[PDB]
């Protein structure tokens, strides 16, 4: 995240660190996801599209630093990892980019909601907030487009919903952007998501509820002008989510 503050795990707590074991046993950063039921956590396709073996991935919830522990953390294994069929990546736009972690202690168990765990609502089909809306997204993504490393604290921040007309823009997107994705952007440009928040939530109210209408999956550069942040539909795929769950 560019900009934005540092924030706990209880601010979001529907969000999921998302971590890949390495063949030779290092453990590294992969994505964010969202807990959208006990046993279901949503993220992006473009996360595991080059190593999709559910065996190599752990998932944890209520965790707010990256590489160190915090209480009332719990980690899962990946029972089911479910990817879109028609995932497609371009110059830039990832196309349905979306995935769905199906997530098991080895105790057998699934998510049990508590002070740092809760699951996000998702919203109802095709409906969104109109543009000009204020949104939130969360991850452990780059502080800055150029920097090596990731912040070892969660963070969030603050970003506007962005007509599809302004987001189509030639100067912007133009037809990268599509109906089944979500522009959203600081009005001065000044906060975003970057590498690293990818599978996280874009987080509105709707009708009194946090809802997850957005999952971060792309944008030219993080914070440039001109080009905001891309987050896949989600009011877009409920189908193929109930399908798959
Ligand atoms: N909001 C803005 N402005 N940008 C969103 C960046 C999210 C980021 N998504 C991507 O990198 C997808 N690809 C890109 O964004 C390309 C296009 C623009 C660019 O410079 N790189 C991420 O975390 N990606 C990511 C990709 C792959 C992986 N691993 O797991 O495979 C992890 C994270």
């Amino acid at each position: 995240i560019i900009g934005g503050e540092f924030t706990t795990i209880e601010n979001q707590p529907w969000f999921a660190a998302i971590y890949r074991r390495h063949r030779g046993g290092s453990v590294t950063y992969v994505c964010g996801g969202s807990l959208i039921s006990p046993c279901w956590v949503i993220s992006a396709t473009h996360c595991f599209i080059d190593y999709p073996k559910k065996e190599d991935y752990i998932v944890y919830l209520g965790r707010s630093r990256l590489n160190s522990n915090t209480q009332g953390e719990m980690k899962f294994e990946v029972e089911n990892l479910i990817l879109h069929k028609d995932y497609s990546a371009d110059t830039l736009a990832h196309h349905n980019d979306i995935a769905l972690l199906k997530i098991r202690s080895k105790e057998g168990r699934c998510a049990q909601p508590s002070r740092t765990i809760q699951t996000i609502a998702l919203p109802s089909m095709y409906n969104d907030p109109q543009f000009g809306t204020s949104c939130e997204i969360t991850g452990f993504g780059k502080e800055q487009s150029t920097d090596y490393l990731y912040p070892e604290q969660l963070k969030m921040t603050v970003v506007k919903l962005i007509s599809h007309r302004e987001c189509q823009q030639p100067h912007y997107y133009g037809s990268e952007v599509t109906t089944k994705m979500l522009c959203a952007a600081d009005p001065q440009w000044k906060t975003d998501s970057c590498q690293g928040d990818a599978g996280g939530p874009l987080v509105c109210s709707l009708q009194g509820r946090m809802t997850l209408t957005g999952i971060v999956s792309w944008g030219r550069g993080c914070a440039l002008k001109d080009k905001p942040g891309v987050y896949t539909r989600v009011s877009h795929f409920l189908p193929w989510i109930r399908s798959h769950t």
